[PDB]
């Protein structure tokens, strides 16, 4: 069940994401979702 | 240099991100940025 969310990126980073989106013929949202799925565990281990 | 971007997430996923943001006393944007920085390489290796 989908939900819209405005985020802030550095220029360089947004362009990096869009490059992967067009390379893979994907939405921005889908690439960022895959980044989360990959990183979740490593991030959930960050401290305080 | 910052830039605003609307993305779409599943409910569950947005809530997972916000949980890490408040746990770490961070913005949503900052957590998602860290997810990208972690996953970039693995994603840049995806195919077609």
């Amino acid at each position: 069940d989908k939900r819209k969310q405005s985020l802030y990126f550095p220029e360089e980073m947004l362009k990096e994401i869009q490059e992967e989106a067009t390379r893979q013929d994907r939405s921005l949202s889908w690439v960022v979702q895959q980044a989360w799925k990959i990183a979740r565990e490593r991030i959930k281990s960050f401290p305080a």
